[PDB]
């Protein structure tokens, strides 16, 4: 029968937020599993990695958000339509996820925290929009023509980083059509006005 | 016939190694295009996001170097023989790959690179060395029953991370025997052989 989903993550978006997209997009019925911050550390001992979110699939335990989010996506209309396609959505996927993973989310030096989100977002964040303006260019979506779970990931990366930022975008209202036409997707509009409201 | 394939990387092992690795085993024909830091301005300002591993397949560019990797391997016995094994697989280069993203290699001041190194390797890496020994267990690989691309990454990544902290597998033989079979395998023994010795 239908196989058992179930995500377990904090109660925010964050890394997560991409499968739960997936899982809506798809129609697939899941458990949005949310732990407490304080419960956290006596969770963590019990991963084989230590880290989260963690998708249980029928008793067995997958890890790391984006190698979840491609096992979900192979095989359906999410994923790159040829081979060659697929290697631009994973590399677009890696672009963006390896800079929200510069971030220090996890800091516990507030100061120090402050100045490097500031320096990455003052410096660093403009040039990548650049970048991914001049390479979306007038094209309907990220990659090929339909949509892919790049231009989901594009979309939530681009509401955090909005949310500590948010003239990020004003120069480029290509980008912001992108996240306009991922959020105007049937079931990524129901997802979002059903999900729990959270900052990030 | 045979599609060309161009790699263009620094005079290192660093992220491009793993693509080297696959090329080796599956016996591919590649330009191991080699630049100095002199000519990397130029080639820059070239590239869509700015950096490197790029590979040009039939004159069309990839960038993102486990992107690039996973596109090599697809339909191949290294990319995992299940569906669920092809995402153990991206799990386990992403917790690999996550690691060492966080090494600081383009600090400027030397001392705040030793520092943040040092704090690293003591206090953060065995906790990993850990969990890949309990993943990995008896098994003969990471996953599966096969050598897979993830077992090249860990002899990669574990071949830096020793560069650093000799002693870091001391008190993990199994993943030291995993690093042996790598190296056995006849086309990656050549390649290892055969390549420019760098530090990274
Ligand atoms: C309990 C403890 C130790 O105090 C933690 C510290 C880290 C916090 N963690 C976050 O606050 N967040 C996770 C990362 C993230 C957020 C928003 N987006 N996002 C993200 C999305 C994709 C890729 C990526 F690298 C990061 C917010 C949660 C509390
Ligand atoms: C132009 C400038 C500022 O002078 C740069 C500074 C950083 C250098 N860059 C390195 O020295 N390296 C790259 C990352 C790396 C090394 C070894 N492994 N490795 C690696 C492998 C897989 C994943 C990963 F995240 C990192 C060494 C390249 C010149
Ligand atoms: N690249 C991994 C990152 C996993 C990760 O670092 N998750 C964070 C939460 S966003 C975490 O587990 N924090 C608690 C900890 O590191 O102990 C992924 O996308 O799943
Ligand atoms: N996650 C990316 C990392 C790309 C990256 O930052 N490469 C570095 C070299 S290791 C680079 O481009 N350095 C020169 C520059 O960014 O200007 C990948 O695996 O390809
Ligand atoms: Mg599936
Ligand atoms: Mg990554
Ligand atoms: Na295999
Ligand atoms: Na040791």
């Amino acid at each position: 029968g239908m196989p058992n989903y179930k995500l377990t993550y904090f109660n925010m978006r964050g890394r997560a937020e991409i499968i739960r997209y997936i899982f809506a997009y798809l129609d697939i019925q899941y458990e949005d599993h949310r732990i407490e911050q304080a419960d956290w550390p006596e969770i963590k001992s019990t991963l084989p990695f230590g880290k989260i979110p963690i998708l249980e699939v029928d008793g067995l335990t997958l890890h790391q958000s984006l190698a979840i989010a491609r096992y979900l996506t192979k095989n359906t209309d999410l994923a790159g339509n040829t081979e060659m396609e697929q290697c631009h959505v994973d590399a677009i996927v890696d672009t963006l996820d390896d800079f929200m993973s510069c971030f220090p989310w996890a800091e516990k030096k507030q100061d120090v925290k402050e100045q490097m989100f500031n320096e990455l977002l003052t410096y660093n964040a403009p040039h990548l929009m650049q970048d991914l303006d001049t390479y979306l260019g007038g094209r309907e979506w990220l990659i090929g023509n339909s949509v892919t779970w790049a231009d989901f990931y594009w979309e939530i990366c681009s509401t955090t980083l909005l949310v500590f930022k948010p003239d990020l975008l004003d120069n480029h209202p290509r980008l912001v059509t992108l996240r306009k036409k991922v959020q105007a997707i049937p079931a990524v509009a129901n997802w979002i006005k059903r999900r729990p409201q959270t900052k990030l």
